[PDB]
């Protein structure tokens, strides 16, 4: 149960006319096993400022993508110390995936 490799993990998506913005990856229904035609494999919800974002791509979105976790990429302090939408947004992907993540992998003693 691995749908969009490892779901729940927070990178950053550069697009070619647009900036560099983070963004959740998550999976429509688990394309990993069941490959459907549509035309979006990937969902990537980004933060709240475009009235939800949601990009939707199979196969198509290979342009520029950076692996965010750590924060500690040269890019947490752009990315929190700058915009308090950026701070909020990633401190809550976090919140989540150390939230969710974490109760189904021991929750109270396994």
């Amino acid at each position: 149960m691995i749908p969009s490799f490892a779901p729940g993990t927070l990178v950053w998506l550069k697009q070619d006319r647009f900036p560099w913005w983070p963004g959740f990856v998550m999976d429509p229904d688990e394309v990993r096993d069941i490959t459907l035609p549509e035309g979006s494999d990937v969902w990537v919800c980004c933060l709240p400022r475009d009235s939800l974002t949601l990009s939707a791509a199979n196969s198509e979105d290979e342009g520029q993508i950076r692996y965010f976790l750590p924060d500690r990429d040269e890019g947490m302090m752009e990315e929190g110390k700058l915009d308090a939408s950026c701070a909020v947004a990633i401190e809550e992907a976090i919140q989540l995936y150390e939230e969710q993540l974490k109760a189904q992998a021991g929750g109270t003693n396994e």
